[PDB]
Formats: C-alpha cells, sequence, structure tokens
C-alpha cells in the first residue's frame, strides 16, 4: 500500500510448489511505479527445498547470479562441452550464465536450503522463461515441440524409444526427493563456468560492535562483476542496533532479507502526483524473505529488532559510494565547509559542527 | 500469421524501386510482438541492383554493417577528409559508420548483386532516414532545404549556378545505369574507415559432410565487432541435411536467407496470452530472402530442402555459446551428471545415457 | 511551434527563484517529440546568481557535468570523507557525481554568474530531485522525514537540540546572500572528486578569421569523458560570420547559447506524419540562453548576428566526426569519386568539382 519500495510475500507469486520445496518469482518492478523503471530487467527469485531433494535441470533466457541465503547446497552449472558442480554454504554467490543448464541439491540431511537468485532477461525486457529438457507433472519438455522425423533423425532412433526414455511426463514436478546414496555421488563430484565467490571472504568494509557490512564490487579483482556493473553486499545488524541514516551515491539496491526482523525508514523527494518539493517518509516492517528497493541518493535508516541479515544486489555499482549522514566516519555533513553549514543550517557553524562531534561512533550505533 | 518469428517478403516494404534495382526495408520488430523488444534498434535492409548500375551517394543517421549476399560489388565509404573504396565478393562484411557517405556499384557484367545490410538508428530508437546530397526522381537533396543567401555564401556563387550544377531534380531515382568505361575507373580505384572483413576467412567452427558454419566474433581480433557486441555468422546446409536442434546461449540472432529453401522448427515457452507454462512449437517455410528471429536460449532445428545459405546477425554476442541438444559434440545433455538424468528423465540413467551415445555424429546429420 | 528542435525560455520552467538568483530546469525532451527519444536521460539546468551569493548544499540522484557560461565562480564538491572546492572561470567544466554534495558561490564582486549544467538521472529515466540537508523557505530538509528516536539515536541528542540547530526552516530559500569576509574564507580554501577541466585549454580544432571551435573528447586523455561517452564543445562565431552547412557523423548535440544572437538553419528528413521522403527545413532565432537539439547526420548552418557563443553537450561522442558540406577542409562532397558526382548530380563531374574548388576557405566564412 503506502510503500511502493516495500515488497513482501503477497507480491511474491508462486511459479512452482510441492511438498519437496517451492520457487517464488517477484513481480516486475515496472508496474507498481515508474519510480524505478531502470530496474525492470532485474527480477527476483527465492527458492526453498527440503533436505535431500533437488531442483531439476533447466536453463533460462535470462542471465543469473545466485546466492545461498539459508542452509547448505551443492549446485551444478552445465555447458555444451562442460559440467562443473560446486558446494555452496551461506553467503556464497554463484553466476549461472544464459542458456546454461543448472540444478540445485540440498546437501544437508536435517536442515533446509533457501536460495535467492537475481535474474536478468535477455530477450524481453522484463520476462524470462525456463526450458526443461525433461517433462513432468508441472511443466513440459521443450523437445516435445519438435517433429517426429527430426527427433528421430536428430537422436538416431524411433519415436517410441525417444518418448519412452526421455519425453514422457514419473515425477511430481520440478523439485523431487533424492536418495541418500544418490546424494553421495552428486556430492562425490563436487569454459564460461566461473568459480563460486564468497561474499564474506576478506575483511569487512564497515564493522564495529553493532554491525557488519561485507561487499564484493565490480573490480579488476572480480572480472565477472565488472562485466555486469553489479555489486553484491551482505549486512548483519545486531538485535537492538541501528544502521544509521545513509545512502548510496549511485547504486540502486535490490535488498532482500535473509533472516530476522527490523525497522525500515526510507526518505524520498516527491513532486506532487514553482512546484512544491516534498520530503515524504516511507516506512515498513521487515520479515524473513521481504524485499525493499533502495534507490540512488535516497536516505535510509534500518534498525534491527532481531538478529537481522540482509542481502543486497546493486545496479550501476561502479565507483559507488555509500554516504552516511551521521557518525565520525563516512559522515558527509562533517565534510561541508564550516561557513557552508553556518549559512545553510539554522544554527551557527561552530554549534552545528559541535553536534556532529557529539556522535563519536561511525556506522552502527545502539538504536536506543 | 501463426509465426511472429518468421518475416517474409510481404513484411518487406519497398523504399525505392526502378528497372535498375530496388531497396527493401524490413518493418520494426517492435510491432508484431514485444517478444523481442530488445531488437527494436536493428532494422534490416535488402538491396538488389542489375549488372553495371549504381546506388547513389547518401548517408544515414544509423550505424551500418553490410554484407554481400549474392554476386559481385565494389563499395565506397567516404569521409570529410577521406574516401576509400573496396571490391567485395560474397560473404564479405563491410561497416559503414553513421554520417559517412557511401555508394554501391555492381561490378559484374552479366550477374546480379543482392546486398544485405543491418542498420542501427542513432537518433530515434527504431528509425533512420537517408540523406542524399543530390536531388532526383524519387527523393530530394538536403541542400534544397537551405537558404538562398547561405548556399551562395557557403559555396561562393549565385543561386542559379548552384542550382543548375547541383540541386536540380536528370536521374530516374536512386539507382542508375552506368557505362562500361565509367565502371573501369570506379573499379580502377578499388580515418574511421575500416577494411572489409571476410566472414569465411579462417577454418570454420562447425564442419562435416552435411554442413558448415563460419562465424566472426566480438574479439580482441576484430576491434569493430567487439565495439558493437555483435557477431556475424554464415551457415551452409546441404540438400537433404539437418542442422540439429540447437540454440544460442545468449546471442539474439537476426537470420536472413541468402539462397535455397528449407524447414524451420522454432520452440518457445509461453505464459498464456501457478500459471501453466506451454512448450509451443512454431514452424515456417524458408525461401530466398526470408528472415527469421532466433531469440536466446530458444531451441531451433533447420533442415535444407535445397542448398541452403543463411546469414546471421547476432546481438549480445560476447561470450555466446551455441549449445546443441543432440550429437557427440556440443551436446549439452551429455554433460548433465548421470544421477541428474536418471531422476529428471522417465528412463534410468544408463538407458537415457545410451540413447545419447546412439547418435555418434555432431552438428549436422542426414535429415532423413 | 514549427520547430521541435528549438527550445527557448518559455520551455524553461523555474524550480527556484529569489532576488539573489534563480534555477531553470528544461522540460524532458521526450514530450514534444520522439524525434530524439534517446536524449530523454539528459536534462538541462541553467543557473543565475548575483554577486556575493551562494547556492546552498544538496545532492541529486542524477549524474552531472557543470560549466561556467558567464562570470566567475567558486564551486565545491563534497564526499563522505572528502571535500574539494575549485575556482572556475568561464568555459570551465566540472563534474559532480551522483549522491555527492555541492554548492556554488559567485566569487565576483560586481559581475554575475550564469552556470549551465547537464544532469543525468539515475533512478527514473527522465527525472531527478534535489536533496537538501537544510530546511528553508522554498524546500524541506530530508532529515525531517526521519523519526524522533532515530534522529536522537543517530545524532546523540534530544529532538529539541537537533531541531533548533539543524532542522528548522532562517533563509529566504536555496540561494542566499553572503558576507564579503565570509567569502574570503570560502575562497581561502579554493576520492571520486575529479579536477576541473578547461574546455579551451589546448589548440582549437577549427579556427580561422571568422570562427573558433574548441572541443574536449571521450579520450585516453580525459578518463571521465570516456566513461560517459560524452564530448564537450565550445563554438565562437564572429559578428557577420557563417558557420557553414555541417553536421556530426554520430554525436547528438544538446547546444545551449551562452551569449550573443544568430541565425539557425536545421534540415531534417521527414516521412509524412513507396512513401515520399521530404527534406523539410527548420529555422529559429537564437538569443542568450536558448537551446537547440542537433541530431546525428542532420545538416545545420548557423550565422552570427552578434558575437555568438555556443555551448555543446555531445551524446554518443566516441569517434564522432563533424562533417562539412562546403569548404576546402572537412568537405565530404569533395571526397566523393569524380564519376560518382557526375552521375548523381545534374552537372558534369568536372563542372560540379569546379564549384567545390570555388569556395577556397574551410569552416567559417563571411555570411554575406
Ligand atoms: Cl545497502
Ligand atoms: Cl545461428
Ligand atoms: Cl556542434
Amino acid at each position: 500500500r503506502n510503500n511502493p519500495f516495500y515488497f513482501p510475500s503477497r507480491r511474491f507469486s508462486t511459479r512452482y510448489g510441492n511438498q519437496n520445496g517451492r520457487i517464488r518469482v517477484l513481480q516486475r518492478f515496472d508496474q507498481r511505479s515508474r519510480q524505478f523503471q531502470n530496474l525492470q530487467n532485474h527480477r527476483i527469485v527465492q527458492i526453498e527445498a527440503k533436505p535431500n531433494t533437488l531442483v531439476l535441470p533447466k536453463h533460462a533466457d535470462a542471465d543469473n547470479i545466485l546466492v545461498i541465503q539459508q542452509g547448505q547446497a551443492t549446485v551444478t552449472v552445465a555447458n555444451g562441452n562442460n559440467r562443473k558442480s560446486f558446494n555452496l554454504d551461506e553467503g556464497h554467490a554463484l553466476r549461472i550464465p544464459s542458456g546454461f543448464i543448472s540444478y540445485i541439491l540440498n546437501r544437508h540431511d536435517n536442515q533446509n536450503l533457501r536460495v535467492a537468485k537475481i535474474s536478468m532477461p535477455v530477450n524481453t525486457p522484463g520476462q524470462f522463461e525456463d526450458f526443461f529438457p525433461a517433462s513432468s507433472r508441472d511443466q513440459s519438455s521443450y523437445l516435445q515441440g519438435f517433429s517426429r522425423n527430426t527427433l528421430e533423425a536428430a537422436f538416431n532412433a524411433e519415436f517410441n524409444e525417444i518418448r519412452r526414455v526421455l519425453l514422457e511426463e514419473n515425477n511430481e514436478g520440478v523439485i523431487v526427493k533424492v536418495s541418500k546414496e544418490h546424494v553421495e555421488e552428486l556430492t562425490k563430484h563436487a569454459g564460461d563456468i566461473t568459480n563460486p565467490i564468497n561474499l564474506r571472504e576478506g575483511e569487512p568494509d564497515l564493522s564495529n560492535n553493532f554491525g557488519k557490512l561485507f561487499e564484493v564490487k565490480p573490480d579488476k579483482k572480480n572480472p565477472q562483476l565488472q562485466d555486469l556493473d553489479m555489486m553484491l553486499t551482505c549486512v548483519e545488524i545486531k538485535e537492538g542496533a541501528l544502521m544509521l541514516p545513509h545512502f548510496n551515491s549511485k547504486a540502486m539496491v535490490i535488498v532482500v532479507v535473509n533472516k530476522g526482523t527490523g525497522n525500515l525508514e526510507l526518505v524520498a523527494v516527491r513532486k506532487e502526483q514553482g512546484s512544491n518539493r516534498e520530503v515524504r517518509r516511507y516506512t515498513a516492517r521487515l520479515k524473513e524473505g521481504d524485499v525493499f528497493i533502495m534507490p540512488a541518493a535516497h536516505p535510509v535508516a534500518i534498525n534491527a529488532s532481531s538478529e537481522l541479515h540482509l542481502l543486497g544486489f546493486g545496479i550501476n555499482a561502479e565507483n559507488n559510494h555509500r554516504i552516511f549522514l551521521a557518525g565520525d566516519k563516512d559522515n558527509v555533513i562533517d565534510q561541508i565547509e564550516k561557513q557552508a553549514k553556518d549559512l545553510a543550517f539554522p544554527g551557527s557553524g561552530e554549534q552545528v559542527e559541535k553536534l556532529i562531534k557529539n556522535q563519536k561512533e561511525s556506522h552502527f550505533v545502539s538504536a536506543r
């Protein structure tokens, strides 16, 4: 309602759902508002699959970066001439190019998996589909749409054998249950096939007693990220803590909440509908799985009720600067010239400058 | 009708047409469907001019790559400070930048020329116009839209002389007939003026008894192509042969048929209009001059009735992978893990894997 | 009216206006016509502030390049960890990234400042807003849209003190008057903070007795410009002089008139609304502050009534070529093959070629 920047579950539709897991696909941002039209090629998926199961083979006509949000997983990318599976624990990023086959298995015996992917449609600005080689309960094989003669010619065989072996609809859809022994071989064995990145790998950018913010960037370091102009981020906010009023200089963040709960403040600037320019606040209640859009140069503050884990997909990331409006470091206001503050602000300069030296910590403080 | 991916002649309008040749311009893809909205800046032209004739001088506000589809030709690019004509035989690519003057002459005495260009509009997303310095039967000179004073001032002369020499409407339009002797001097003499590429130059990517596929890529090799993110391709399919079910990982191909005829299978994935996802086939009859769009990650199979020559302009080409769904090499299904196939497909793993080792050739086989 | 390419003052709305200056923002080009849809992310601002005043602190969610059009100025960019002010005299370009704080002061005692900026919206294709940390008569502080608790928590203080010092609405809006002494310290002290470029720095590209054209390009030289694919230009046309019929091979120029007045000829190519292709002229009267769009491959001629200063922001600038249709140098017509002219033009080749050697100067001549 009030908030076009906040998307919870009811905005999440369900493409596929059985007792072994489910796959949610978030609606095209360019509907609710043109406030972020420039995000329209970025569609969000969230996946959840029970222990010892598997998301079946397919590919999309959409670029993809994939990230382990809860639990444990063994993912496989596949090529025309190459396969290459990896095991990914949480806060691990993997990139599945377009047209490349891939499947995900929940390595874990007792605990779950809750994978979150961004998708990037190639053909149609807002749209991507899946292509399954295998038919099943919930979808159809893309080889069924071929001819009797071609299939036979292609595969060197009669229609009956191809059909009986490959085409027939068997499984209860796109996520099926797996043996324990079968798993030991899929794991056993764990190009444009990039290696999996760890989003927490180095020393975190922002860090103190109340919070942490890891961030991988479009760099000479990571060649892939540089190619997409896209940064990946992870924020962790302690219970009772406050991520202070801040913003991103230029990146447009699609944030999605891993776990926990907390308190969103987003502040926009609104032409109605010498025209009055309005500072309208927007707030929202954050819960496991929620999503909030965080446009460029727009201030936000976030307070954690619970131990709060956030994931952040950044667009237009190159040379981004997360600027802060309070604290010792990354304080942008502090940097303003002293006569600059004196004239702008109601108070004197030295007084206004004194209130800035008042808050002596940096990025995260105690909420209250 | 049924097929939005298939464009034949009736989709081709005619911008210019006389007894010495004609120029066809294919309608904006973003009309029929938003299924390939992202192709809207790519407009197709096809040109046909008799022996010993010439397409007259002009430029467009549209980038351009040009390719000899049938016959023989001598093409001239021109600059503010430089001219540079080349002779191009078939399967030769030439790039005419934006704002650069150019004309084409049919070098050949008895045989024709059937040039195919892609155009890339600079100003308006879907639209480009021609600018002719000379007036004629079918169009007007862009200097006529200047003033009496300016022209005179610019050119150092009275209006009468400028008009009599340059402006007056003379020719039967934009393609005129040429002398034999005149030709010997235009040929005699055969910057941002790039040299002409040969699309068949090296050793072909795919090759056997039934087919060939040459392809030039956006590479450290070809600097221009790298700049456009655009690959050029040529496929040759023998009579009776089958280009197996395949697709492009990420590139969006605008294919155009040089010569011959054959059998198009295109397989899409269709949301109508937990929603049913439909494998809808699309087919089409291919004839000299036809065009079919070949979106990313979408399977196609093509069988040649006649000796079939195809041209392919690729978009989003960088690190493309043409993936194949049948054959020894570039077989993507083969690469799937063995337990992966067993669970997905109706058959067992070893059985499903046996049907793959059945077809022992690679990319092209005998259709029937 | 008649001209969609010509935008004068009445097209310029007023975002902010007091006795100490004013800020004009030109309407989104994608309204009047889709003739330049591809310019829709480029919005024009023009600023005018009296001697000894200041445009107050803010940032936008829009990239920005800024240029001194008349007078003298001291500009400050600011960061989360860095400030860096420069003094800029006319024809000086400065780049203010997105999310970065900045303010402008009129250094001069008796003379004015008339700054012209291009803005580039990050979030919404055509739209950018300002974000002021300080509240005032004409706008509101973006910290007012925060909460009682957060502000207090963030800043380490009660609501009263924060409000009294920082939040309260004090000034007569966004441009205020400054002391003489205050100025001596702001000037006294005169990252992603780029140094200021001089657009007249080297030896001018085009130059003679009647005109000058300076131009900075997207180069290995200027790294920033290369990043934006954007060239900056300055043209100076003598009273009575003529900038000859010319055009840009590929760049789309947003031109804005610094000072003087003169005579615009723009020549388009018009499908109505084997279709008739029309050379329609467009003209316009140019006055201090006017703006005219100059699409790619489109001819223009400009004659100066008065000493005429033009500013030019180029889009799609990489490897642009300004091509000329008259004069010794950059004459594109001259470059056409001799048999090429003979057939195209009404006259013979040698005659048509003689009228080209007639005008012996290059780029600027005497209008009449
Ligand atoms: Cl963030
Ligand atoms: Cl192809
Ligand atoms: Cl210009």
